[PDB]
Parts: structure tokens; sequence; C-alpha cells
């Protein structure tokens, strides 16, 4: 059928689209070519040729296969971040990818994801105790660090348990999502002028060192156990698998960074979005407060309710639908295939822009919040927050658990407020490579009112 987008300029085609990639962000060029072009069109980053889709039929293709099991991005950008063919979120080497992901596949789920629920209330407990940590003189809380802060403690004690400086690693890890966002996509000339990254560099370097401070002392606590198999951990799975000859330790410290980052990363901002919409509206917010007395009581939260937070599950499905942070994923084409009539060259790079085809394809009120979009089963095949397959969020299951677990033992305790006008649609964003506040701006704090 041949493929939409702008003209090809003797070699100025490519450098129109990439540099408007460099300049808007990648989340934003994509909202705004699928606009211009179609649902499915193609642009260039660096040389490679990369289709930006939002059409659900192609995202259902292309996740469902194997072929399309790998991402992409600068070579010198994932060298310099650690990502490249070492972790698994941008492991492009589909051979080490698919013999790391089972070790976050078995983490994030039996027995660790019943864990969770109880260690992420009891985290949040602990810091909702403290919270002259993130509360101004006027009262106001800063609710972006104080998700952060708990986020990371979950993980750790979930999947490593070493005791950290929570505030520090908090700072060193938004340090490293910078530098991966900054680097991800620039081309290799930017990489030649070196006092123009030396600043990411050093935010790699800061995390990195600061994680094998930890790594270092699992490892000995590991090397004297009273026999290991009474406390297995997701470090401990692939430190053990290390000294067999399964892993490289470089590989292992990837692994174990990128584990502590992803819900400090993605959860914190979703959570975030997730409070200000409840603080907007009171209906909804009502809604959940009943569930929770009829479900819960003043019992602590366990395994067993989480299904039956019916109203809330559709609020986290909503928020997310609505009001994204990921709202796009990165792909590569593996083998050629023909999807929806058009030819895909292996090699070929894929943008599912699935922000865009959650206001295009399924919902009956797709550009307005309401629980009404998820008054009826949604098929899954129209709504993809998590990606599903080979190559799906590695922890979509547990995040579901974790978002429900802090929402209640958070909304259980207190009313959320947000400042003057302010709302998930007026905050000031940052497009990029996720969706999330640009906080050099102001106005983000909440005011946390107590309940009875
Ligand atoms: C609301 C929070 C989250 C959202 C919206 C989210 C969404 C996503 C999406 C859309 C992908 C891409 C899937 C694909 O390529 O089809 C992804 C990948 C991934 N996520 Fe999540 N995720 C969340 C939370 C988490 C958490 C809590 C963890 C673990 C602690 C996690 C770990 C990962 C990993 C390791 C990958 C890379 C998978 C791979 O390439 O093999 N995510 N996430
Ligand atoms: C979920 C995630 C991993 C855990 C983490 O630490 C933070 C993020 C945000 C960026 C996500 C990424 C997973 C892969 C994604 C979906 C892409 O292919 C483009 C954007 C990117």
């Amino acid at each position: 059928s041949s493929i939409p987008g702008p003209g090809y300029c003797m070699g100025i085609g490519p450098l129109i689209s990439h540099g408007r990639f460099l300049w808007m962000g990648i989340g934003s060029a994509c909202n705004y070519y699928n606009r211009v072009y179609g649902e499915f069109m193609r642009v260039w980053i660096s040389g490679e040729e990369t289709l930006i889709i939002s059409k659900s039929s192609s995202m259902f293709h292309i996740m469902k296969h194997n072929h399309y099991s790998s991402r992409f991005g600068s070579k010198l950008g994932l060298q310099c971040i650690g990502m490249h063919e070492k972790g698994i979120i941008f492991n492009n080497n589909p051979e080490l990818w698919k013999t790391t992901r089972p070790f976050f596949m078995k983490a994030l789920s039996g027995p660790g994801l019943v864990r969770m629920v109880t260690v992420c209330a009891e985290s949040l407990k602990t810091h909702l105790d403290r919270l002259e940590e993130v509360t101004n003189e006027s009262g106001y809380v800063d609710v972006l660090t104080l998700l952060r802060r708990v986020m990371l403690d979950t993980s750790n004690t979930l999947f490593l348990r070493i005791p950290l400086d929570e505030s520090a690693i908090v700072v060193k890890i938004q340090g490293y999502f910078d530098a991966w966002q900054a680097l991800l996509i620039k081309p290799d000339i930017f990489f030649k002028i070196s006092w123009l990254y030396k600043k990411y560099e050093k935010s790699v370097k800061d995390l990195k060192d600061a994680i094998e401070v930890l790594i270092a002392e699992k490892r000995r606590r590991i090397s004297t156990e009273e026999k290991l198999e009474e406390c297995m951990d997701f470090a401990t799975e692939l430190i053990l698998a290390e000294k067999r000859g399964d892993l490289t330790r470089e590989n292992v410290n990837q692994c174990i960074l990128e584990m502590l980052i992803a819900a400090p990363d993605t959860m914190s901002v979703s959570l975030f979005f997730m409070l200000f919409l409840i603080a907007k509206h009171p209906n909804v917010e009502e809604a959940i407060i009943k569930e929770i007395q009829t479900v819960i009581g003043e019992r602590d939260i366990k395994i067993d309710d989480i299904q039956k937070l019916k109203v809330m599950e559709n609020f986290i499905y909503e928020s997310m639908r609505y009001q994204p942070v990921v709202d796009l994923v990165m792909r590569k084409a593996l083998e050629d295939d023909v999807i929806d009539g058009y030819p895909v060259k292996k090699g070929t790079n894929i943008i599912l822009n699935i922000g865009r085809m959650h206001r295009l394809e399924f919902f009956p009120k797709p550009n307005e919040f309401t629980l009404e979009n998820f008054a009826k089963n949604v098929p899954y095949r129209y709504f993809q927050p998590f990606g599903f397959g080979p190559r799906g969020c590695a922890g979509k299951y547990i995040a579901m658990v974790m978002m429900k677990a802090i929402l209640v033992t958070l909304l259980r305790r207190f009313h959320v407020k947000t400042l003057q006008g302010q709302c998930v649609e007026s905050i000031q964003k940052i497009h990029d490579l996720s969706l999330h506040p640009d906080e050099t701006k102001n106005m983000l704090e909440m005011i946390f009112t107590p309940r009875n």
C-alpha cells in the first residue's frame, strides 16, 4: 500500500524529522506526525526509517509476535547509560534479552507479588508517619518526592533489601532518568563534542557507584548465609546465576539498577496524576471511599482484597488511559512482514503511540475523564496501558497491586487537595521519553488533610 509521511528531500527529509524529535521531544513529535499525516506513517531518526503508529490493529500485531521483541536507540547513548545489551528495558540483543527477562518475570509475580501488597502498605504508612520530611511551612506536601521515596523503599525491601540512603538515591535515579531520556536518540555527531554530554555521564556514574556499594554488601551477606534457599530474592537469583556461568557481573549489576529505578520512574508519576484526578473528581473519590469501607473496614490491606476493589481498578485504568505517563512504546522489526497492508522491512524502527490510540479507537467518551469508559469490559486488544506479549511490561501485574495498595492506604487516611486551580490538564508537561510534569515549574504540591 506504500507509506504515508513527509518527503525525502534528497537527504533533508531525515534531517528535519530527527531535528523535530530533538526539539519537540519523542512524545509530542509522535503526536504531531500522527495528526498531520496518518495514524500509520514514516519518519527518520538518524539514518533508520522509523514508523510511528497509533492504529490498534498494528499495535496488536506488533506486540503479539516474537519478531518485534526488540527496541531501538542510539548505541552510543545506550552504552553511556549502561543499557546497551545489558539490562532488559533497552536490551536489544534478542538472545541476551531472552535469557535475562525470566529473572524479572519471576520476581514480579508469584509469592513476590503477594508480599508486595503488604510491603507497599507498610512503606507508605512509615512515610505518612513522617510527613515532616516532605511538608511545607504552609502545609504543602511534595507528593512527587514522597511517592518516589516509598516506591524506592518498596522495590528495595522486595528485590534487594540492603539498607540505603533513600533521599540521595531518589535524586540520583532522577539524574539517571534524565541522562537516559537525553541521550536515547541523540545522533552520533552529538557524542563527538564531549562537554555536551559529560553532564549526563556523571549522573550515570553517580547512581551506578551508589548501587555498587549496595551490590557489594549484598554479595557479602550471600557468601555467608544461614542457608540461602530460605530467603531468595531478585538480586540473589541473579548473583547465583552469575556464580553458575549464566550471567555476566556487569549484566547482573545493570539488572539490579533497572529493577530499582522502574517503580520510582513510572509508578510515582502515575500515582501523582492519579492523586490530582482524585482531588478534582469528588464523586469518583466517594465511590472509592465507600468501596474501601465495604471491602476493607479498618483491617490491613491483604492480597484477597485487591480483586474486590473494582471501582479503584477502573479508576486506575481510566487515569492511565486519559492521563498516561508511558504513552509510547519503542520497538524494532526483526523479520520482514506485512502489517495492515504496509510492508515492514526488518531493521525498521517502530513507535507505538498508545496514548493517542486510547483516544481514537474503542472508548465511548475518549476525550474526557470518566469511569463510564470502563462500565463495560474492555477487550485489551483496544487498551494496552502496559503492553502485552513476549515483551510487554514485565511488571504489569505487580504494578496494579502496588497502585491499589498505596492508593488505598493513602486515601484511607487523607483527603487530598490541589493548590489553586491546578489539575492534570493545567499541569505543564514534558512530553519526551515519557509524559511527566516539568518540575522546574511549581504549584505541583498538594495538601493532605486528615479523615474523621
Ligand atoms: C503504572 C506503572 C507502569 C506502566 C504504565 C508501565 C508500562 C510499561 C510499558 C508500556 C512497557 C513497554 C511494554 C512493551 O514494550 O510492550 C514497559 C516495560 C517494562 N516495564 Fe513497566 N510499567 C509500569 C510499571 C512497572 C514496574 C513497577 C516495573 C518493575 C518494578 C516495570 C518494569 C518494566 C520492565 C523491566 C520493562 C521492559 C520489558 C522488556 O523490554 O522486556 N514496569 N512498562
Ligand atoms: C516503563 C519504562 C521502564 C521502567 C522505567 O524505569 C521507566 C520507563 C519509562 C520509559 C519507558 C520504559 C519502558 C520502555 C518504554 C515504554 C519505551 O519503549 C519508550 C518509553 C519506555
